[PDB]
């Protein structure tokens, strides 16, 4: 299974900021992830969809690619 | 017949983050892999799922791929 | 029919480098296929085990898959 | 009906990769089928008898199909 | 109980570097070890059959007496 | 006679390694054995058959005699 947090249940193009920030430190608990700086993840969904599998492993080496396909399978489902 | 350790011996979703390590740190000796950081893939079961082949590749340039195989065939058993 | 050379006789668990480099040059002959360079499979039964047709044929694009139906073959016997 | 040409008339299972090739250009004639490179079935007929339908389907996307069935005919006749 | 790879069935004294390689990979599957490695029985029957309990042990720590108690079920059996 | 638990009603001759573990802790509730390692009986019930008194000694100096003694026990049963 999945299961998103509640505010985050509406489709990735709306999130703000915020958004954006709450779910990564829910992908972090989730998947065991090692915390990431916020500070590099500034940034609403629309663009964030704008993002290759490339930016998110610069913005973090150890958790981009992880944090890039659940993207892409919350996108997918 | 590729039996994993008894005590991982359950759907890779239920698998932590020390279930995972201990599942390489075994794929290494049981298949001969080059053998790779302890702790390369810093997450829990759910989160190695979510991975692609050219992702476990990127962490691991010479296991990764047969790493990938490993998972896809204790998943397709 | 297709029986085994006699050291080969037991599952492809139990091969190592040393006997799947010995089933490739007994395939060839068996099958009269294009020999294949012992370079591409560096590895024992288990790791063997553990690739796909499409890693076969990345190996072999002409008897890729003759070789990975022959192991399923020998794995069903 | 149909009637192989004499020279093959014995099981696939003793057809010699020389066999094979002329089988494919008896195919390819009697059956009206696209050119059938002999550099596809490099093989005798016990790793004829190997293959799926995918894999005479990947030698040939054109013939592969119907290859595959008369040979099966061939076999249940 | 103690049944062996119909090819592993001649005298123990007549196995060959390959067959022990072999022998540790059924021993591991037929008793659930841990993984062993094979360059730390790099020998033939011969010279196995003289290693002392204590020598399987320093070779393998954590199941050296298990596969020196099964050698010797080999051998009386 | 005793009480074993469901998973170890059967011979130990058909234990499986997460028997076996379960055996060791059972074992150590039930006669107020100090607390083992699991990982030092890394094996199933076959091997465990395979053991001597040294053995079990061995990979448990405080509470080996008693293990063995009761496993020749149950098994006497």
């Amino acid at each position: 299974s999945i299961r998103l947090p509640a505010h985050l249940r509406l489709q990735p193009i709306y999130w703000s900021r915020d958004d954006v920030a709450q779910w990564l430190k829910w992908a972090e608990n989730e998947f065991s992830l090692r915390p990431i700086d916020s500070n590099t993840f500034e940034m609403n969904g629309k663009d964030l969809l704008l993002l290759t599998k490339e930016d998110f492993r610069y913005r973090s080496p150890h958790s981009g690619d992880v944090l890039y396909e659940l993207l892409q399978h919350i996108l997918k489902q």
